[PDB]
């Protein structure tokens, strides 16, 4: 489970940070779920977690329903908050996220 690697502490007020639609900040969500501070591969079973089919890439789809990947009982993001957010994090261009993507992502402030 998520608490395997972050604690529940810090799940629950990242979370608790964006429970309105449209208000998702990936730099502000992973300095407060503490992963930020988490080895490299602490983050890479983070990525597996996330990755929900496991073919190596988050793609859009899974990407939404990030923060259920850290809260089961969490919103889905909104489609312009996946959007917002696969900018963000897909810098390869496949319009996917990898784990080195997802590394570089987390590792933003
Ligand atoms: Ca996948
Ligand atoms: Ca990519």
């Amino acid at each position: 489970s998520m608490t395997d690697l972050l604690s529940a502490e810090d799940i629950k007020k990242a979370i608790g940070a964006f429970t309105a639609a449209d208000s998702f900040d990936h730099k502000k969500f992973f300095q407060m779920v503490g992963l930020k501070k988490k080895s490299a591969d602490d983050v890479k079973k983070v990525f597996h977690i996330l990755d929900k089919d496991k073919d190596g890439f988050i793609d859009e789809d899974e990407l939404g329903s990030i923060l259920k990947g850290f809260s089961s009982d969490a919103r889905d993001l909104s489609a312009k908050e996946t959007k917002t957010l696969m900018a963000a994090g897909d810098k390869d261009g496949d319009g996917k996220i990898g784990v080195e993507e997802f590394s570089t992502l987390v590792a933003e402030s």
